[PDB]
């Protein structure tokens, strides 16, 4: 078919993240693991550039969508498009302050995939909960996959963080994911994916470092006909 | 007694829209019932001055969020606002379309639940999707809500509808839900409702007569240690 088929063993990754946030170049590269069936992978991630001028929370969706567990019946594009590979185009939005502007690129090297990734984040208020660090978890979500054109699915989502005063930052979640290849490829329906995301710091490492959880699964809801069934 | 307390029995529900889109005005009554425990209800909605001069299809979200199935962990806000009632401020944005602003009230007659609606329908494409009818399945979504301040909650979704060409036109849904009283309410934590909806076209007449069947129930998703 047979993107899938390479999948179906326990894989590595690794991210090279090469950023900026208010003219102040960052990077972050990444590896972990996903052992079959996958939709549950930690990542540990660190600073190459010595400390983080902003958030870790931000950072979360930078640092893997053909590890995200799919089920039979609904097709699983990102695992469809290897050994080819994909390209992200992606925004985030966050209301009343800064845009995130990232696109990725993803190579298959045996059982591990590389990731590599340019950020740029502008009009991020210096003052603000990201630029100071004053985000404390991640809100759970459920993204929006859309179909798009012959080569590309679409990816829509609101990524809510929880501020220090109890608050809540939002982003809006725009992601374009692009196949490669020239060849004809399927492209799923309308569904979504779940997604729950946990940042831990390892007393193990000295480093600007997070550790990442990510229990990620599509599903569909089942459309209603009269009755419906 | 208040609260869900007022909804452990089987209710109807009366809207009334006063709308517009691009000049054009209009009227819509519909009405339904839902049956205890909720989360499964039909309505019938009724043009008042005869053809609905767009689609049917946005209007899915104009034609009562008390009627989702709540399940037991997560708090009810839609229910808790009565009788007080509840206020609902909401934009949908169309991506390269107009934009649907909609201000509701609601008011608890006993165990029938009124809805008085106003709704701007403005910068829409006079030859796109949405007023060409072009419009064909609306996709079902997982809308999440938030807690917005000591006495509203906020809901945010993609609502995506099918069109002619095959493709999807996009809605950017943003509803702010206030609690109208001074009474202290309880708000629930980040939830979701998922959200299934079906249209359907009922027997024309002198008017648009339009039947539509919403699954909508809350959830929340797992959490990590
Ligand atoms: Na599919
Ligand atoms: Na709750």
């Amino acid at each position: 078919e047979g993107g899938p088929a390479l999948f179906q063993s326990d894989m590595t990754f690794k991210i090279f993240i090469d950023g900026e946030v208010n003219g102040q170049k960052f990077t972050i590269v990444a590896d972990g693991s996903s052992k079959f069936p996958h939709g549950d992978f930690n990542v540990h991630a660190v600073c190459e550039t010595g400390k983080l001028p902003m958030s870790w929370k931000p950072i979360c969706h930078l640092i893997e969508p053909f590890f995200a567990r799919y089920p039979d019946g609904i097709s699983h594009f990102a695992q469809e498009c290897f050994p080819e590979g994909l390209s992200i185009d992606r925004t985030v939005r966050f209301e009343n302050d800064g845009t995130m502007t990232s696109h990725h690129t993803y190579e298959l090297d045996d059982t591990c995939v590389v990731s590599r990734i340019t950020v740029n984040c502008d009009g991020f208020q210096p003052d603000g909960p990201i630029m100071r660090d004053q985000l404390v978890d991640i809100l759970p979500n459920e993204t929006h996959m859309f179909p798009h054109g012959p080569n590309a699915v679409r990816q829509l989502a609101f990524i809510g963080f929880t501020t220090a005063d109890g608050g809540l930052m939002m982003g809006h979640f725009d992601s374009k994911m692009t196949f490669n290849g020239s060849r004809a490829i399927e492209i799923p329906g309308p569904h979504f994916v779940t997604i729950i995301t946990k940042q831990m710091r390892d007393t193990s490492d000295k480093r600007d470092h997070v550790c990442q959880r990510e229990v990620a699964y599509a599903h569909s809801v089942p459309r209603i006909t009269s009755a419906i069934g």
